[PDB]
């Protein structure tokens, strides 16, 4: 069939080692470019997304083929490298004081940030359920961010030199941008950075001790789980089930866990507005969202952390609800299944709650003002007692000044609407839709246009559990462009939003008919040697060179090639291998004519997009 003809010409341009997405280990790249910061801040990075897309690619592979072998390999892979392992994660857990609280400030000068000894934590209430259900005490899911081929030099668990080594870089606060990090191991033994290695960087405490950190992005896991969901139908639907039945039981452990994405930061209860305030004692302080992480951290003591604040670009109510009610995905533990299908309703009257006038989804909310549990002004709109935020968690950028995650997470909810036909969801759909084909362009000479940034107006309605309308909540558009992923997760959205309509309602031909054209105008225009690209302005990079990173005075330290860590020290000044990269004079010449340098990149994640946006028209139509 011919939109999967398209799916094989991309899925081997991505397996073909001569354009390298993967490395010598089979471990995905963020994009065969390397000189690209955003996420990551270098491109031979990886993370849990990519992963998560990687699964996903190869479970459309296998229902266009019949062959899940690559499906298999690419878990195989995923829980070897990005899921710590036994060796990665030893432990003595207390749930009933599962952290010591400490504070997010406004800006990276004010860190490392105090502990609070007498702020209560509260009750973790999963614990002892998850290991009586397992047997262990490993925790089971990705960390987000892995330097695969050994760049930064932390190797694995110290050793300087193996590939596949796990490391970190936010971690303080909103305003510290990929631009404004000090990149550092997940596993610290003091062998780099200051005498405290780098702890002493992000947390103010007496005495320091060697540990491990691991930090979950529930996006990316949510996507395994949802990739797996299909993989499930498909491979069942071929009667080849049984070739993959531990896989899926690989994302229904995955997603047990992945129930700490639920939770307030300190387990402290929804709405309480106040660092003082009691812990909560066990549901109480369960969001029921996919959080912007959870983490854990384990002395080579314990801890486990959610998060307070929810963007809606992370939920998931396809793999929710696949979690919650498809019986070969069910979660082991006696109550998971259960948490999931609280999660999936919740997840959807957030996104119905965070709905603009237009029709364009809002940020989020949080539970912690300020990351300090503080008291919301007067008149901020509420959703179960958590306080709207436009831009939750990160603010340079803006986290929701970015269109893409209206795809991302409209995507999914356009999986769970064709699924199931649930109203709210369509209903959802129906409005937002109609706001993306009123904001895409298709221009008459066969080139296209998506939005890319956005701004935003107002407050929804405090939620009450049922639509208003939100009046005075506005969306603009600020700028478009032309991002190929994006596009093609738009498209992706589109078609089962169209499908669905066909199943269950009134026929979108309209939905279809636009994501066919931006998959086809894209196919026409874009293609080149190692997939598909479109040329991309990033004057932002001037901060390679501009960017001072702050650094305590009177801390010195290290990075393991040597760079000095130091007040005063700018992004490159501490990533100097940068400078043998392929781009660097193409970047340098750009900085010092005075404008914005050019990118033709093959991310994975959008190549991925792309793949499956144009298998999943075939999969639908
Ligand atoms: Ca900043």
């Amino acid at each position: 069939g011919e939109y999967g003809q398209r799916f094989m010409w991309l899925w081997n341009k991505i397996h073909d080692p001569a354009n390298g997405y993967f490395n010598q280990d089979g471990i995905p790249y963020h994009s065969v470019e390397t000189l690209i910061c955003e996420a990551p801040d270098y491109g031979h990075l990886t993370t849990s997304e990519a992963f998560s897309y990687y699964v996903w690619l190869e479970a459309v592979y296998g229902k266009l083929t019949g062959d899940w072998s690559k499906f298999k390999t690419a878990w195989d892979t995923l829980e070897k490298y990005m899921i710590p392992s036994a060796e990665d994660q030893p432990m003595s857990y207390d749930p009933n004081k599962p952290a010591t609280y400490a504070g997010e400030w406004e800006t990276p000068d004010k860190y490392p940030s105090p502990l609070e000894f007498n702020v209560p934590v509260g009750k973790d209430p999963l614990h002892n359920e998850l290991v009586s259900t397992y047997g262990s005490t490993l925790m089971y899911g990705m960390h987000w961010l892995m330097d695969v081929d050994n760049w930064y030099g932390y190797g694995k668990r110290g050793d300087g030199v193996s590939r596949a080594s796990f490391i970190n870089t936010f971690q303080r606060g909103p305003e510290e941008s990929v631009w404004e990090t000090v990149p550092h191991p997940s596993w610290e033994e003091f062998k780099w950075g200051g005498p405290n290695g780098f702890l002493d960087l992000f947390i103010k405490d007496q005495n320091y001790s060697k540990q491990w950190r691991y930090t979950d992005a529930p996006d990316a896991d949510a996507r395994a789980i949802q990739a797996t969901y299909w993989a499930k139908v498909w491979a069942k639907e071929q009667g080849k089930f049984n070739e993959i039945s531990s896989y899926v039981a690989k994302a229904a452990k995955m997603g047990d866990y992945l129930r700490y994405a639920m939770f307030d930061k300190y387990f402290k209860p929804l709405g309480c507005q106040d660092k003082n305030a009691a812990g909560g004692t066990g549901y109480d302080s369960a969001h029921y969202l996919l959080s912007w992480y959870y983490a854990w951290g384990g002395a080579l003591w314990s801890w486990k952390i959610g998060s307070s604040h929810v963007h809606f670009g992370y939920q998931n109510p396809m793999a929710a609800w696949a979690l919650a009610n498809d019986s070969d995905m069910k979660p082991k533990s006696p109550n998971g299944a259960s948490d999931w299908a609280k999660s999936l309703k919740r997840q959807i009257e957030f996104y119905r709650w965070l709905q603009s006038a237009e029709g364009a989804i809002a940020g989020g909310a949080t539970n912690s003002w300020n990351g300090r549990y503080e008291k919301y002004p007067a008149g901020t709109a509420t959703f179960y007692g958590m306080a709207y935020e436009p831009n939750p968690v990160y603010h340079d950028p803006g986290s929701n000044t970015w269109f893409g995650f209206q795809a991302w997470s409209m995507q999914r909810v356009a999986e769970y609407y064709y699924v199931t036909g649930d109203k709210d969801a369509g209903a959802l759909l129906e409005k937002w839709v109609s706001w993306v084909k009123s904001v895409v362009k298709l221009n008459s000479d066969g080139t296209f246009a998506i939005p890319s940034t956005l701004d935003w107006s107002g407050q929804p309605d405090t939620w009450n559990g049922a639509y208003t309308g939100n009046s005075n909540l506005h969306v603009k558009v600020v700028d478009y462009g032309t991002d190929l992923g994006i596009t093609a997760s738009l498209a992706n959205a589109l078609l089962y939003y169209s499908a669905g309509t066909k199943k269950y309602g009134v026929f979108d031909e309209g939905a279809k008919n636009l994501a066919k054209e931006l998959l086809d105008r894209m196919w026409k225009l874009y293609r080149d040697e190692k997939g598909l690209s479109a040329p991309e302005k990033r004057a932002d990079y001037k901060r390679f060179f501009e960017q001072e990173v702050y650094i305590p005075a009177g801390w010195i330290g290290k990075m393991p090639n040597g760079d000095v860590i130091k007040s005063g020290v700018k992004f490159i000044d501490i990533r100097s291998k940068y400078k043998q990269d392929p781009d660097w004079p193409k970047l340098e010449a750009a900085y010092k004519s005075g404008q914005a340098p050019e990118f033709r990149y093959h991310r994975f994640w959008a190549q991925c997009d792309i793949a499956i946006a144009n298998a999943t028209y075939e999969i639908l139509f």
